[PDB]
C-alpha cells in the first residue's frame, strides 16, 4: 500500500508487557501510583524477539490478534522487533546475543527468520510492524573501529537483507532500524547512513512494505526539544525530528522516499545524562509521549513504543559476562538486572516521572 500503514488499524496490546505491568502494579504500595502503572498495559509496545527460542510465542500473539479480530471485526495490527543478529550488540556487552559467528551464526539467523516466517503464514490476515534489527546498522557507519563490528559486517548485511526480504513477501511492514539524532545525526555520520540505508532498500528488492526507518530505538531523545538538552551540543540535530528532517531529503535524493516511526517510550525526562553516549538504564527517565499518528511532519508515520519500558538495558554487575560500562556510570540506574529482564525500581521512576503524566 501507499500510505500509513497504521491508519485504521487497532494496535494490539502486548499480553507480554500487560503480565509484567500488572505484576509490577502489585509490588507498588502507594495507590496513587499503582493505578498510573495500571494505565501501562493499555499503551501500545513492540514485541521484542530477541531470542530464537521466542518464535513460537510470535504464532500465539497472531492466533490471539486473529481471534479478537475475528470476535470484534475490527483489524488489528501487532507490532514485533527483529532482534538476533549473529554478533549481535558489536560495540557493547549488555545485549551480546546467542548466536556467533564462530560457531554457524548466519545459517542459525536465517533460520530464525524462517521460524518467525512460518508462523506469520499461519496467521495472514492480521497486519504487522516489524523493527529490524536496533543497532545493527548504526554500528556499520560509526563502529568499524570495533574487532566485533568489523568481523560482523557483511553478516549484519545480509542478515538484515534476507529479513526484508522474507518479510516483504509476506505483506510485513518494515522500518530498518536508523539508530538516533545522538548517533546518525552528527554530520560525520548522515551521508555515509543514508548511503547505507538506500544500499539495504536496493539490495532488498526495494519493495513497498520496506515502509522506512525507526529512530531512537531503546534511547531517550525529545521528539521535538521545546529546551535544547545541554548534552546535544554541537549537534545541529538535538532532537528526533531536526535529524529525520535532515535525514529524509539526502535519503530521497539516494534513491528512497522513506517514512519513519520514533521511539518515545523513555523519552519524557529530558536533561538526564552526562554524556549523550550514556544509554543504559539512564536515571531518572520518566515514559514519554504516548503513541499516535499525530505527528509533526508528513515523514513520520507514527510514534511508538518500540523499546517497553521497565525492561533492563543491561546489567550494572561489575562481575556478570554481559557487564558493560556504560551501565555502571554516574548517571546509570544501579543495580540494574539483566538485558530485557525486570527493572522494577526503574519502571516505578518512569511512571511517576511520566510527561505527560499517567492518569489513574
Ligand atoms: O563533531 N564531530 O566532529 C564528531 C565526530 C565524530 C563523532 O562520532 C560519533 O559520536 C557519537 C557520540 O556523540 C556516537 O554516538 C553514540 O554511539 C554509540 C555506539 O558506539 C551508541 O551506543 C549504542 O546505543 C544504543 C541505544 O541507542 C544501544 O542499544 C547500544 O548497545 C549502544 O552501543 C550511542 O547511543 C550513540 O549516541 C557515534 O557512534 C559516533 O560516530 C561525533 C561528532
Ligand atoms: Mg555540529
Ligand atoms: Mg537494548
Amino acid at each position: 500500500s501507499t500510505g500509513n500503514p497504521f491508519e485504521g488499524y487497532d494496535i494490539y496490546l502486548s499480553p507480554y508487557y500487560a503480565e509484567e505491568v500488572e505484576a509490577a502494579a502489585a509490588m507498588i504500595d502507594d495507590p496513587v501510583l499503582k493505578a498510573k502503572a495500571l494505565k501501562v498495559k493499555e499503551i501500545p509496545t513492540f514485541i521484542w524477539f530477541d531470542v530464537v527460542r521466542k518464535t513460537p510465542d510470535l504464532g500465539r500473539y497472531l492466533a490471539d490478534a486473529t481471534a479478537i479480530q475475528q470476535r470484534t471485526g475490527r483489524k488489528q495490527l501487532v507490532q514485533i522487533v527483529v532482534y538476533d543478529l549473529p554478533d549481535r550488540d558489536c560495540a557493547a556487552a549488555a545485549s551480546n546475543g546467542e548466536f556467533s559467528l564462530a560457531d554457524g551464526g548466519m545459517e542459525k539467523y536465517k533460520d530464525y527468520v524462517d521460524r518467525l516466517a512460518s508462523e506469520i503464514r499461519k496467521y495472514p490476515d492480521v497486519r504487522i510492524v516489524a523493527v529490524i534489527e536496533p543497532d545493527s546498522l548504526a554500528n556499520m557507519v560509526t563502529n568499524m573501529n570495533v574487532a566485533k563490528c568489523r568481523g560482523a559486517e557483511a553478516a549484519y548485511k545480509e542478515g538484515v537483507i534476507y529479513a526484508l526480504r522474507q518479510l516483504s513477501a509476506l505483506g510485513v511492514y518494515s522500518y530498518v532500524d536508523a539508530g538516533h539524532a545522538g548517533w546518525l545525526g552528527w554530520n560525520a555520520n548522515l551521508a555515509p547512513s543514508a548511503r547505507l540505508f538506500a544500499q539495504i532498500y536496493k539490495d532488498a528488492g526495494r519493495s513497498a512494505f520496506i515502509r522506512g526507518l525507526a529512530t531512537n530505538v531503546s534511547n531517550y531523545n525529545a521528539l521535538s526539544a521545546t529546551t535544547r538538552d545541554p548534552v546535544t551540543q554541537g549537534n545541529d540535530n538535538y532532537d528526533e525530528l531536526r535529524f529525520i528532517n535532515a535525514l529524509a531529503p539526502l535519503l530521497r535524493n539516494e534513491g528512497w522516499d522513506a517514512k519513519f516511526i520514533v521511539d518515545q517510550g523513555r523519552s519524557g525526562v529530558q536533561n538526564i545524562r552526562q554524556e549523550w553516549g550514556n544509554w543504559c538504564n539512564v536515571y531518572g527517565a520518566g515514559f514519554g509521549m504516548r503513541p499516535t499518528l499525530n505527528t509533526p511532519s508528513s515523514a513520520i508515520d507514527a510514534i511508538v513504543w518500540i523499546k517497553p519500558g521497565g525492561e533492563a538495558d543491561g546489567t550494572s554487575d561489575t562481575s556478570a559476562p554481559r557487564y558493560d560500562t556504560h551501565c555502571g556510570k554516574s548517571d546509570s540506574h544501579k543495580p540494574a538486572p539483566e538485558a530485557g529482564t525486570w527493572f522494577q525500581e526503574y519502571f516505578v521512576n518512569l511512571v511517576k516521572n511520566a510527561n505527560p503524566p499517567l492518569a489513574a
